[PDB]
DNA sequence: TAGCGGAAATTCCCGGGAATTTCCGCT
DNA sequence: TAGCGGAAATTCCCGGGAATTTCCGCT
């Protein structure tokens, strides 16, 4: 049998609270949860619907996957990782009391000592190899499951990696939004400048970027119009049609090029000179 | 001989009243209980009908049927559980005494000691399942009855168990229910705003619920969209057919993920654009 | 010399936080105080801008002004009342530290024995009348101003009282907001239904007031017509002019008749058939 | 004898650095200080010009002038405060090495401790007062002068202090500065939505203040309206003439209630509908 | 040099909104 | 009477946003 991730958790949005914080009911969110409703980690197996056991912990995000500094507080966790049993029902199982806390520098040490010393290393990494630099900034979930083969003998199962998760207080790995806007129109000639105000963003890697039916433009802004990481004033850029007869309404949202990543489309329409 | 429930305990319908609200507390009434005529939870034991005694306690409502919290105030009831001796001379006992005192959540943690101090496990369950999460909005009556071997000695019965008892205090319980809303028509693309009103609910766990032929789609609206919990603004999904010639009358009601419970269905058409 | 209370404190909006609770920079809003800026209660002191003492305490709405079971924490804050030095400076004296701490009944006895044992009574109350019931609903702030005469020696001034300060968690002394509608324009005629959601309201003590040039209306709806004291569905009143040209923007607002309060404008334009 | 100020410390513009900051030390400049010449605080003994010492603590800025718990850092400094003898040919004494560390709250209680434990109490404020709340944003400096009486045994002078100086990284107190605006012309009747961006702003302590010939109108905008303290969306106010001939150009500036603080003016002219 | 100043890396705190207790009408 | 039920009066809690510490560029 084998573990499949069917629910994947969502990658940017949320954000690892300290220790200190007096927070702990953080869940992670589902891949497709939406504002509405939130979806949560969820994982099948395949070729196995009893009774069992599931481990989940925290891994480094590149190829090398190190026990991760980071503990994850909730339900059924203990020691920075989870571990409950599996409920024998059906071959489905979601997660919404996992909550992620980050370590501080200081205590980065301390974390990883507890890692291997609780023996929370799922892919067996040479301790020579796991000492380095860690990246606190992403994570991966480690779903590490253990079934029942036919006669009853406890068989655990290959473990599984889901997507990287990011902490949405790093510019550069946050979430991109935009939040208001001077104005939502323009000359189709462009060049009318745009207070757009958004989220931390890297003011070296950011862009507005627009599109429309087979187009897509950029806004015009230096470095220097970068206000704070929460604010840009650009120059639109010429519409495909410098002289369309009526309107029409594109799609502008922000864009970074590291990650060639994007944030919520907002709707744009294009006045004619 | 065994124990056998003749008249289970009113499911739902009776709240978990405090030690506070012990002026104007009830008791269990019986399963197929009127309202003219009143029956209470009922035992027989058969194979045996002279002396001996009834122990009667609290477990969850889960597999691992542990030491509930909550106390079972009355006649004859002391720490939490009931005890008395039945008459040597019947086999059917009923009672009709018996009180579910629901404990605080700040004293919750010396309740679980005080059911263990006394031996107030049933279902001998390892203390060290005794300490997670416990649902203080539903319980189960365990019948433990002791009667007298065919020597004279005393004889403890296997153990019975009750259905499921809830009380309507708990918030995640109540009964949706829609009372009035601004329009029942809209375009079958969807993206009317709605202002239905209606009871409780929970802001975290609720969905406007369409249904229809072989079809079923949901409103749209964050957490913030719920007023006071009795208000709701979403938007109108868009219909199957995004293009209807005319028009579809689809149901619409309230839906609560949690047990996936459903409102009274309404009456709502589609008109095409 | 006299005190003069050139800043009367918010009568309503913020609400009396419990001792458990973990708040105490809780201030008392000036009158004027918009979300903008906001102002404090300020006093003038008339005849005097030398060296002085002050001490606020909290009373009674009533005639008979007692000791109030409330705290006030805060800076300079000890025993319930307040009392720094007074500023040389000017006769001008503003407090933005001024926190209210509502009792619990348990308390309540407790509360009012510190009061006289701490001599706390500034307006020199019968303890056999100050005795009864209390309303912990509202309270009064009492300005105990000690100067000094013109040759030095001390001079205590007349005790003034403030307008009443009611806690947000009554309805009927609550304060009033609308916080979203369905749609905010209508015929000039009238008679359009409007979903309206706002705060706890009595549905026996609440009415949509509409405002603008020398004109008021009023929407039409029965108590039946109020969902949960949150919700309010009425129809809008026939602007004065039954047939105008172009669009007018009037302003309106929940209103409450007892006291005839007013909750914040919002804006309200008619359209003509 | 008698100390006098000379040379007052620059009240805004430095910041108070952490023990964890070394590398920019800090020197306190004269008010009356350019970048072309560089003045320190320095203060003017009259009454004696020969052998003596000199002694610089910290303390509140608040009529009770208590050991403020930050240290005084620089050359012959320890403990907080400085101390050196000085030149006992010269009344002017200069000082260009005094800095402002600022101790974490952590820290704090300690701090204060040995504020005492070495007698850093200029104004021998009783213990009992310095227990209560502090405000680590600003502070005074207290010139403690010890000079030689007319016979040749010690002489302490009367202490003097200085004005206040505040911490320009505090958010409360830091320097308020537009940097950019959307536009700097608008109807004279008001209402055109302004887009400006500036520095670390406390969204419930700051406005937009017009002022002009005997005239003064403010921004419109809620607290919901200041974008991560750096941007401020808020409508134009009505001109004292809500019907000019020609355009008029009246001074626009942040201001901060609390202090009363003001930003640079900007050029803003009105033009008549 | 000595710093300034922007930005990450920790910690805190408040406005609400609810759930949790308690109290009291009303058959 | 016996209980429902509803409101109160208390207590919790979340989302944020901030603040506070610390870091490091850069000249």
């Amino acid at each position: 049998p084998y573990v499949e991730i069917i629910e994947q958790p969502k990658q940017r949005g949320m954000r690892f609270r300290y220790k200190c914080e007096g927070r702990s009911a953080g869940s992670i969110p589902g891949e497709r949860s939406t504002d509405t409703t939130k979806t949560h980690p969820t994982i099948k197996i395949n070729g196995y619907t009893g009774p069992g056991t599931v481990r989940i912990s925290l891994v480094t995000k590149d190829p090398p996957h190190r026990p991760h500094p980071h503990e994850l507080v909730g339900k059924d966790c203990r020691d920075g990782y989870y571990e409950a049993d599996l409920c024998p029902d059906r071959s489905i199982h979601s997660f919404q009391n996992l909550g992620i806390q980050c370590v501080k520098k200081r205590d980065l040490e301390q974390a990883i000592s507890q890692r291997i010393q609780t023996n929370n290393n799922p892919f067996h990494v040479p301790i020579e190899e796991q000492r380095g630099d860690y990246d606190l900034n992403a994570v991966r979930l480690c779903f590490q499951v253990t079934v029942r083969d036919p006669a009853g003998r406890p068989l655990l199962l290959t473990p599984v990696l889901s997507h990287p998760i990011f902490d949405n207080r790093a510019p550069n790995t946050a979430e991109l939004k935009i939040c208001r806007v001077n104005r939502n129109s323009g000359s189709c000639l462009g060049g009318d400048e745009i207070f757009l105000l958004c989220d931390k963003v890297q003011k070296e890697d950011i862009e507005v970027y627009f599109t429309g039916p087979g187009w897509e433009a950029r806004g015009s802004f230096s470095q220097a119009d970068v206000h704070r990481q929460v604010a840009i004033v650009f120059r639109t850029p010429p519409y495909a049609d410098p002289s369309l007869q009526a309107p029409v309404r594109v799609s502008m949202q922000l864009r970074r090029p590291s990650d060639r990543e994007l944030s919520e489309p907002m709707e744009f329409q294009y006045l004619p000179d």
